[PDB]
Protein backbone atom coordinates (compact mmCIF):
# COMPACT_ATOMS: atom_id res chain seq x y z
CA UNK A 1 0.00 0.00 0.00
CA UNK A 2 2.75 0.99 1.24
CA UNK A 3 5.98 0.40 -0.33
CA UNK A 4 7.35 -0.32 2.61
CA UNK A 5 5.96 -3.40 2.11
CA UNK A 6 7.75 -3.73 -1.07
CA UNK A 7 10.97 -2.40 0.25
CA UNK A 8 11.07 -5.03 2.90
CA UNK A 9 10.29 -7.76 0.03
CA UNK A 10 13.13 -6.69 -2.23
CA UNK A 11 15.75 -6.27 0.18
CA UNK A 12 14.72 -9.40 1.52
CA UNK A 13 15.39 -11.06 -1.99
CA UNK A 14 19.49 -10.20 -1.19
CA UNK A 15 20.44 -13.28 0.85
CA UNK A 16 19.83 -14.99 -2.36
CA UNK A 17 22.75 -13.06 -3.98
CA UNK A 18 26.20 -14.76 -4.14
CA UNK A 19 29.56 -13.38 -4.37
CA UNK A 20 30.93 -13.57 -7.65
CA UNK A 21 27.35 -14.28 -10.11
CA UNK A 22 25.48 -12.33 -12.44
CA UNK A 23 22.17 -11.78 -11.04
CA UNK A 24 18.90 -12.25 -13.34
CA UNK A 25 16.57 -8.90 -12.62
CA UNK A 26 12.81 -8.21 -13.25
CA UNK A 27 11.46 -4.91 -12.93
CA UNK A 28 8.62 -2.91 -10.68
CA UNK A 29 8.82 -1.42 -7.73
CA UNK A 30 9.28 -3.83 -5.74
CA UNK A 31 12.06 -4.98 -8.03
CA UNK A 32 13.64 -1.17 -8.29
CA UNK A 33 14.09 -1.65 -4.30
CA UNK A 34 15.83 -5.03 -4.65
CA UNK A 35 17.98 -3.03 -7.13
CA UNK A 36 18.52 -0.48 -4.48
CA UNK A 37 19.75 -3.57 -2.27
CA UNK A 38 21.98 -5.07 -4.82
CA UNK A 39 24.29 -1.74 -5.56
CA UNK A 40 24.89 -2.33 -1.99
CA UNK A 41 26.91 -5.06 -3.29
CA UNK A 42 28.11 -3.91 -6.63
CA UNK A 43 31.60 -4.99 -5.92
CA UNK A 44 30.48 -8.18 -5.01
CA UNK A 45 28.67 -9.15 -7.78
CA UNK A 46 29.43 -10.23 -11.78
CA UNK A 47 26.77 -8.03 -13.24
CA UNK A 48 23.63 -8.73 -14.14
CA UNK A 49 20.76 -9.91 -16.91
CA UNK A 50 17.93 -7.46 -16.68
CA UNK A 51 14.15 -8.20 -18.51
CA UNK A 52 13.65 -4.81 -18.26
CA UNK A 53 15.06 -1.01 -19.70
CA UNK A 54 14.64 0.92 -16.57
CA UNK A 55 16.38 -1.82 -14.56
CA UNK A 56 19.17 -1.61 -16.44
CA UNK A 57 19.50 1.60 -16.97
CA UNK A 58 19.31 1.91 -12.79
CA UNK A 59 21.88 -1.16 -12.83
CA UNK A 60 24.34 0.74 -15.04
CA UNK A 61 23.96 3.49 -13.06
CA UNK A 62 25.11 1.91 -10.06
CA UNK A 63 28.27 0.65 -12.34
CA UNK A 64 26.76 -3.26 -12.58
CA UNK A 65 27.78 -4.70 -15.90
CA UNK A 66 25.09 -5.88 -18.24
CA UNK A 67 25.02 -9.32 -19.92
CA UNK A 68 23.33 -10.15 -22.70
CA UNK A 69 21.11 -13.71 -22.65
CA UNK A 70 23.34 -15.17 -25.47
CA UNK A 71 26.35 -14.51 -23.26
CA UNK A 72 25.28 -17.56 -20.47
CA UNK A 73 24.64 -20.49 -19.99
CA UNK A 74 22.44 -19.70 -17.24
CA UNK A 75 21.81 -17.34 -14.42
CA UNK A 76 21.82 -18.46 -10.37
CA UNK A 77 18.45 -16.33 -9.62
CA UNK A 78 15.69 -14.01 -11.30
CA UNK A 79 14.41 -11.85 -9.06
CA UNK A 80 11.18 -10.52 -10.16
CA UNK A 81 7.75 -9.55 -9.48
CA UNK A 82 3.74 -10.99 -10.55
CA UNK A 83 0.94 -9.75 -11.07
CA UNK A 84 -0.96 -12.79 -9.23
CA UNK A 85 0.43 -16.16 -7.85
CA UNK A 86 -1.04 -19.10 -6.75
CA UNK A 87 -0.85 -21.84 -3.91
CA UNK A 88 0.78 -23.23 -6.20
CA UNK A 89 3.37 -20.69 -7.13
CA UNK A 90 2.14 -20.23 -10.77
CA UNK A 91 2.18 -16.48 -11.87
CA UNK A 92 0.43 -14.20 -14.09
CA UNK A 93 2.84 -12.24 -15.37
CA UNK A 94 3.66 -9.18 -18.30
CA UNK A 95 0.67 -6.84 -17.78
CA UNK A 96 2.88 -4.44 -16.95
CA UNK A 97 6.12 -4.80 -17.86
CA UNK A 98 8.17 -7.02 -20.89
CA UNK A 99 6.02 -10.51 -21.10
CA UNK A 100 8.61 -12.28 -23.29
CA UNK A 101 12.08 -10.66 -22.31
CA UNK A 102 10.60 -11.28 -18.62
CA UNK A 103 10.07 -15.29 -19.91
CA UNK A 104 13.25 -15.83 -21.52
CA UNK A 105 15.45 -14.31 -18.18
CA UNK A 106 13.36 -16.46 -16.28
CA UNK A 107 13.33 -19.07 -18.36
CA UNK A 108 17.23 -19.01 -18.42
CA UNK A 109 17.89 -18.65 -14.40
CA UNK A 110 17.89 -21.51 -11.93
CA UNK A 111 15.73 -20.14 -9.71
CA UNK A 112 12.77 -17.41 -9.77
CA UNK A 113 12.40 -15.19 -6.63
CA UNK A 114 9.25 -13.83 -6.49
CA UNK A 115 8.60 -10.55 -4.92
CA UNK A 116 5.63 -9.30 -3.88
CA UNK A 117 3.03 -7.15 -1.58
CA UNK A 118 -0.07 -8.65 -0.24
CA UNK A 119 -2.86 -8.50 -3.05
CA UNK A 120 -0.60 -10.57 -5.64
CA UNK A 121 -1.89 -13.80 -4.02
CA UNK A 122 -5.17 -15.39 -5.30
CA UNK A 123 -6.96 -18.71 -5.15
CA UNK A 124 -7.17 -18.90 -9.10
CA UNK A 125 -5.02 -17.27 -11.76
CA UNK A 126 -7.33 -15.36 -13.54
CA UNK A 127 -9.26 -12.07 -12.43
CA UNK A 128 -6.21 -10.17 -13.26
CA UNK A 129 -6.50 -10.17 -17.62
CA UNK A 130 -3.86 -12.48 -18.80
CA UNK A 131 -1.71 -10.69 -21.11
CA UNK A 132 -0.61 -12.56 -24.59
CA UNK A 133 1.80 -11.33 -27.19
CA UNK A 134 0.81 -12.01 -30.57
CA UNK A 135 1.91 -11.19 -34.03
CA UNK A 136 -0.26 -8.52 -35.72
CA UNK A 137 -1.77 -10.05 -38.55
CA UNK A 138 -2.78 -12.73 -36.64
CA UNK A 139 -4.63 -10.76 -33.67
CA UNK A 140 -8.42 -11.29 -34.89
CA UNK A 141 -7.27 -15.21 -35.25
CA UNK A 142 -6.00 -15.73 -32.16
CA UNK A 143 -8.88 -13.12 -30.08
CA UNK A 144 -11.27 -15.85 -31.85
CA UNK A 145 -9.38 -18.88 -30.21
CA UNK A 146 -9.21 -17.28 -27.11
CA UNK A 147 -13.29 -16.52 -27.28
CA UNK A 148 -13.65 -20.40 -27.69
CA UNK A 149 -11.36 -20.94 -24.54
CA UNK A 150 -13.66 -19.01 -22.69
CA UNK A 151 -11.67 -15.79 -22.50
CA UNK A 152 -12.47 -11.85 -23.29
CA UNK A 153 -9.77 -11.08 -25.06
CA UNK A 154 -8.88 -6.76 -25.67
CA UNK A 155 -6.78 -5.52 -27.79
CA UNK A 156 -4.01 -3.38 -25.93
CA UNK A 157 -4.90 -0.59 -28.33
CA UNK A 158 -2.13 2.61 -29.40
CA UNK A 159 0.93 0.62 -28.54
CA UNK A 160 3.44 -2.64 -29.57
CA UNK A 161 5.85 -4.94 -27.81
CA UNK A 162 9.83 -4.07 -28.66
CA UNK A 163 9.24 -6.30 -30.97
CA UNK A 164 6.15 -5.03 -33.16
CA UNK A 165 3.36 -6.86 -31.84
CA UNK A 166 0.20 -6.41 -30.59
CA UNK A 167 -1.11 -7.43 -26.63
CA UNK A 168 -4.80 -8.68 -26.14
CA UNK A 169 -5.31 -8.60 -22.55
CA UNK A 170 -7.74 -11.62 -21.68
CA UNK A 171 -10.61 -11.30 -19.34
CA UNK A 172 -12.62 -13.44 -17.33
CA UNK A 173 -11.24 -16.89 -17.21
CA UNK A 174 -11.22 -18.89 -14.06
CA UNK A 175 -7.33 -20.64 -14.64
CA UNK A 176 -7.96 -23.75 -13.43
CA UNK A 177 -5.35 -25.83 -15.21
CA UNK A 178 -3.27 -22.85 -15.65
CA UNK A 179 -0.37 -25.30 -16.98
CA UNK A 180 -2.87 -26.61 -19.51
CA UNK A 181 -3.85 -23.56 -20.67
CA UNK A 182 -0.68 -22.61 -21.28
CA UNK A 183 -0.17 -25.57 -23.17
CA UNK A 184 -3.73 -24.23 -25.48
CA UNK A 185 -2.29 -20.72 -25.97
CA UNK A 186 0.86 -21.80 -26.73
CA UNK A 187 -0.46 -24.15 -29.63
CA UNK A 188 -2.69 -21.49 -31.55
CA UNK A 189 -0.40 -19.79 -34.37
CA UNK A 190 -0.12 -16.22 -34.29
CA UNK A 191 0.90 -16.58 -30.24
CA UNK A 192 4.27 -15.29 -29.22
CA UNK A 193 4.32 -15.39 -25.73
CA UNK A 194 1.22 -16.48 -23.09
CA UNK A 195 1.66 -14.28 -19.60
CA UNK A 196 1.34 -17.66 -17.50
CA UNK A 197 4.63 -18.86 -16.39
CA UNK A 198 2.83 -22.25 -15.10
CA UNK A 199 5.17 -24.94 -16.24
CA UNK A 200 7.89 -22.85 -14.59
CA UNK A 201 6.91 -20.58 -11.70
CA UNK A 202 8.44 -19.45 -8.40
CA UNK A 203 10.86 -21.02 -6.45
CA UNK A 204 10.82 -18.85 -3.53
CA UNK A 205 7.62 -16.36 -2.78
CA UNK A 206 8.90 -13.36 -0.79
CA UNK A 207 5.48 -11.46 0.57
CA UNK A 208 5.97 -7.62 2.08
CA UNK A 209 3.55 -8.00 5.19
CA UNK A 210 3.63 -4.84 7.75
CA UNK A 211 6.21 -6.45 10.35
CA UNK A 212 9.00 -6.71 7.33
CA UNK A 213 8.43 -9.23 4.70
CA UNK A 214 7.38 -12.91 4.80
CA UNK A 215 9.90 -15.80 2.93
CA UNK A 216 7.63 -18.26 2.51
CA UNK A 217 9.25 -20.14 -0.51
CA UNK B 1 12.00 -32.84 -59.52
CA UNK B 2 9.75 -32.25 -62.03
CA UNK B 3 8.13 -28.79 -63.23
CA UNK B 4 5.57 -30.65 -65.24
CA UNK B 5 4.66 -32.67 -62.48
CA UNK B 6 4.35 -29.24 -60.02
CA UNK B 7 2.38 -28.16 -63.08
CA UNK B 8 -0.15 -30.86 -62.65
CA UNK B 9 -0.64 -30.34 -59.18
CA UNK B 10 -0.71 -26.74 -59.38
CA UNK B 11 -3.49 -27.22 -61.45
CA UNK B 12 -5.70 -29.77 -60.37
CA UNK B 13 -5.91 -27.58 -56.91
CA UNK B 14 -7.74 -25.52 -59.45
CA UNK B 15 -11.15 -27.97 -58.92
CA UNK B 16 -11.45 -26.82 -54.97
CA UNK B 17 -12.25 -23.46 -55.49
CA UNK B 18 -15.47 -21.80 -54.76
CA UNK B 19 -17.19 -19.18 -56.99
CA UNK B 20 -17.56 -15.73 -54.62
CA UNK B 21 -14.29 -16.92 -52.63
CA UNK B 22 -11.70 -15.41 -51.30
CA UNK B 23 -8.43 -18.01 -51.50
CA UNK B 24 -5.83 -18.56 -48.91
CA UNK B 25 -2.64 -18.79 -51.51
CA UNK B 26 0.42 -19.99 -50.37
CA UNK B 27 4.31 -19.66 -51.73
CA UNK B 28 6.64 -21.76 -54.32
CA UNK B 29 7.13 -22.97 -57.80
CA UNK B 30 4.16 -25.52 -57.42
CA UNK B 31 2.05 -22.63 -56.55
CA UNK B 32 3.31 -20.10 -59.31
CA UNK B 33 1.39 -23.19 -61.55
CA UNK B 34 -1.74 -22.74 -59.11
CA UNK B 35 -1.65 -18.97 -59.57
CA UNK B 36 -1.69 -19.55 -63.19
CA UNK B 37 -4.96 -21.02 -62.98
CA UNK B 38 -6.74 -18.73 -60.71
CA UNK B 39 -5.47 -16.42 -63.16
CA UNK B 40 -8.36 -18.54 -65.66
CA UNK B 41 -11.23 -17.92 -62.68
CA UNK B 42 -9.97 -14.63 -61.66
CA UNK B 43 -13.35 -12.96 -62.61
CA UNK B 44 -15.25 -15.26 -60.37
CA UNK B 45 -13.62 -14.92 -56.93
CA UNK B 46 -13.54 -12.06 -54.70
CA UNK B 47 -9.83 -12.37 -54.14
CA UNK B 48 -6.91 -13.94 -52.43
CA UNK B 49 -5.50 -13.64 -49.08
CA UNK B 50 -1.05 -14.59 -49.07
CA UNK B 51 1.42 -16.06 -46.84
CA UNK B 52 4.15 -14.73 -50.13
CA UNK B 53 5.67 -11.05 -51.04
CA UNK B 54 5.85 -12.86 -54.56
CA UNK B 55 2.77 -14.51 -54.25
CA UNK B 56 0.89 -11.21 -53.84
CA UNK B 57 2.47 -9.99 -56.88
CA UNK B 58 1.66 -12.30 -59.12
CA UNK B 59 -1.94 -12.02 -58.18
CA UNK B 60 -1.91 -8.58 -58.35
CA UNK B 61 -0.93 -8.82 -61.56
CA UNK B 62 -4.01 -10.78 -62.45
CA UNK B 63 -6.34 -7.96 -60.52
CA UNK B 64 -7.03 -10.29 -57.97
CA UNK B 65 -7.97 -8.12 -54.96
CA UNK B 66 -5.77 -8.99 -51.86
CA UNK B 67 -7.28 -9.79 -48.23
CA UNK B 68 -5.11 -9.41 -45.16
CA UNK B 69 -5.93 -11.74 -42.22
CA UNK B 70 -7.74 -9.78 -39.80
CA UNK B 71 -9.96 -8.88 -43.09
CA UNK B 72 -11.33 -12.15 -42.81
CA UNK B 73 -13.12 -14.04 -40.57
CA UNK B 74 -12.07 -18.15 -41.99
CA UNK B 75 -11.09 -18.87 -45.36
CA UNK B 76 -12.28 -22.06 -47.04
CA UNK B 77 -8.88 -23.03 -48.60
CA UNK B 78 -5.49 -22.50 -48.33
CA UNK B 79 -3.03 -23.80 -50.87
CA UNK B 80 -0.01 -24.03 -50.32
CA UNK B 81 3.41 -26.28 -51.16
CA UNK B 82 5.47 -28.45 -48.59
CA UNK B 83 9.13 -29.08 -47.45
CA UNK B 84 8.00 -32.62 -46.09
CA UNK B 85 4.69 -34.22 -45.78
CA UNK B 86 4.40 -38.39 -43.87
CA UNK B 87 1.49 -40.29 -44.47
CA UNK B 88 0.06 -38.83 -41.98
CA UNK B 89 -0.51 -35.79 -43.86
CA UNK B 90 2.08 -33.88 -41.10
CA UNK B 91 4.40 -31.35 -42.85
CA UNK B 92 7.57 -29.84 -42.05
CA UNK B 93 7.25 -26.06 -43.66
CA UNK B 94 8.91 -22.79 -43.13
CA UNK B 95 12.30 -23.55 -44.70
CA UNK B 96 12.48 -21.02 -47.73
CA UNK B 97 9.01 -18.93 -47.10
CA UNK B 98 7.36 -16.72 -44.11
CA UNK B 99 7.01 -19.63 -41.86
CA UNK B 100 5.14 -17.36 -39.44
CA UNK B 101 2.48 -16.30 -42.53
CA UNK B 102 2.18 -19.72 -43.65
CA UNK B 103 0.80 -21.46 -40.22
CA UNK B 104 -1.19 -17.85 -39.43
CA UNK B 105 -3.04 -18.86 -42.74
CA UNK B 106 -3.23 -22.21 -42.81
CA UNK B 107 -4.76 -21.82 -39.03
CA UNK B 108 -7.32 -19.68 -40.38
CA UNK B 109 -8.64 -21.44 -43.72
CA UNK B 110 -11.02 -24.34 -43.23
CA UNK B 111 -9.33 -27.20 -45.65
CA UNK B 112 -5.17 -27.45 -46.37
CA UNK B 113 -4.52 -28.08 -49.84
CA UNK B 114 -1.24 -29.26 -49.96
CA UNK B 115 0.16 -29.05 -53.72
CA UNK B 116 3.46 -31.33 -54.22
CA UNK B 117 5.77 -33.48 -56.89
CA UNK B 118 7.15 -36.64 -55.77
CA UNK B 119 10.15 -35.67 -54.00
CA UNK B 120 8.08 -34.10 -50.89
CA UNK B 121 6.66 -37.50 -49.36
CA UNK B 122 9.10 -39.05 -46.51
CA UNK B 123 8.59 -41.84 -44.23
CA UNK B 124 9.62 -40.00 -41.02
CA UNK B 125 9.83 -36.28 -40.54
CA UNK B 126 13.47 -34.73 -39.88
CA UNK B 127 15.64 -35.43 -42.83
CA UNK B 128 14.53 -31.47 -44.40
CA UNK B 129 15.71 -29.03 -41.18
CA UNK B 130 13.17 -28.24 -39.22
CA UNK B 131 12.76 -24.45 -39.14
CA UNK B 132 12.41 -22.31 -35.48
CA UNK B 133 11.72 -19.10 -35.63
CA UNK B 134 12.94 -17.38 -32.28
CA UNK B 135 13.25 -13.64 -30.33
CA UNK B 136 16.64 -13.21 -30.46
CA UNK B 137 17.85 -12.54 -26.54
CA UNK B 138 16.36 -16.11 -26.87
CA UNK B 139 18.50 -18.16 -29.81
CA UNK B 140 21.49 -19.92 -27.19
CA UNK B 141 18.70 -20.86 -24.59
CA UNK B 142 15.97 -22.58 -27.33
CA UNK B 143 18.81 -23.58 -29.40
CA UNK B 144 19.82 -25.83 -25.61
CA UNK B 145 16.76 -27.16 -25.48
CA UNK B 146 16.58 -28.35 -28.96
CA UNK B 147 19.97 -30.07 -28.51
CA UNK B 148 18.12 -31.56 -24.77
CA UNK B 149 15.44 -33.12 -27.37
CA UNK B 150 17.91 -34.70 -30.36
CA UNK B 151 18.21 -31.82 -32.41
CA UNK B 152 21.37 -30.36 -34.36
CA UNK B 153 19.81 -26.55 -34.36
CA UNK B 154 21.65 -24.57 -36.44
CA UNK B 155 21.37 -20.63 -36.52
CA UNK B 156 20.20 -19.46 -39.99
CA UNK B 157 22.96 -16.01 -39.96
CA UNK B 158 22.93 -12.78 -41.89
CA UNK B 159 19.07 -13.06 -42.15
CA UNK B 160 16.03 -11.99 -40.04
CA UNK B 161 12.33 -12.18 -40.83
CA UNK B 162 9.90 -9.83 -40.76
CA UNK B 163 9.13 -9.68 -37.26
CA UNK B 164 12.92 -9.17 -36.40
CA UNK B 165 13.53 -12.58 -35.10
CA UNK B 166 16.24 -14.80 -35.65
CA UNK B 167 16.01 -18.78 -37.42
CA UNK B 168 17.09 -21.83 -35.84
CA UNK B 169 17.34 -24.76 -38.86
CA UNK B 170 17.38 -27.92 -36.59
CA UNK B 171 19.16 -31.10 -38.10
CA UNK B 172 19.45 -34.70 -36.81
CA UNK B 173 15.14 -35.29 -35.67
CA UNK B 174 13.67 -38.53 -36.40
CA UNK B 175 10.53 -36.58 -35.81
CA UNK B 176 8.55 -39.91 -34.91
CA UNK B 177 5.66 -38.01 -32.98
CA UNK B 178 5.06 -34.92 -34.64
CA UNK B 179 2.05 -33.58 -32.57
CA UNK B 180 4.57 -34.07 -29.46
CA UNK B 181 7.01 -32.24 -30.98
CA UNK B 182 5.16 -29.38 -31.85
CA UNK B 183 3.48 -29.65 -28.91
CA UNK B 184 7.35 -29.29 -27.18
CA UNK B 185 8.67 -26.66 -29.08
CA UNK B 186 6.04 -24.17 -28.56
CA UNK B 187 6.94 -24.70 -25.24
CA UNK B 188 10.38 -23.29 -24.81
CA UNK B 189 9.93 -19.55 -23.92
CA UNK B 190 11.67 -17.50 -27.32
CA UNK B 191 10.10 -19.38 -29.89
CA UNK B 192 7.41 -18.04 -32.43
CA UNK B 193 7.23 -20.47 -34.75
CA UNK B 194 8.23 -23.90 -35.33
CA UNK B 195 7.68 -25.05 -38.78
CA UNK B 196 6.31 -28.91 -37.68
CA UNK B 197 2.45 -28.67 -39.61
CA UNK B 198 1.25 -31.15 -37.32
CA UNK B 199 -2.12 -30.51 -35.40
CA UNK B 200 -3.00 -28.84 -38.67
CA UNK B 201 -1.74 -30.32 -41.10
CA UNK B 202 -3.38 -31.21 -44.96
CA UNK B 203 -6.65 -32.24 -45.75
CA UNK B 204 -6.07 -32.37 -49.34
CA UNK B 205 -2.57 -34.01 -50.87
CA UNK B 206 -2.17 -33.71 -54.70
CA UNK B 207 1.03 -35.02 -55.33
CA UNK B 208 2.11 -34.73 -59.13
CA UNK B 209 3.30 -38.01 -60.56
CA UNK B 210 5.01 -38.91 -64.02
CA UNK B 211 1.28 -40.50 -64.96
CA UNK B 212 -0.62 -36.95 -63.65
CA UNK B 213 -2.02 -35.10 -60.68
CA UNK B 214 -3.29 -37.94 -57.72
CA UNK B 215 -5.66 -36.38 -55.01
CA UNK B 216 -5.31 -38.13 -51.30
CA UNK B 217 -8.59 -36.86 -49.52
Amino acid sequence: TQDEMKKAAGWAALKYVEKGSIVGVGTGSTVNHFIDALGTMSEEIKGAVSSSVASTEKLEALGIKIFDCNEVASLDIYVDGADEINADREMIKGGGAALTREKIVAAIADKFICIVDGTKAVDVLGTFPLPVEVIPMARSYVARQLVKLGGDPCYREGVITDNGNVILDVYGMKITNPKQLEDQINAIPGVVTVGLFAHRGADVVITGTPEGAKIEE
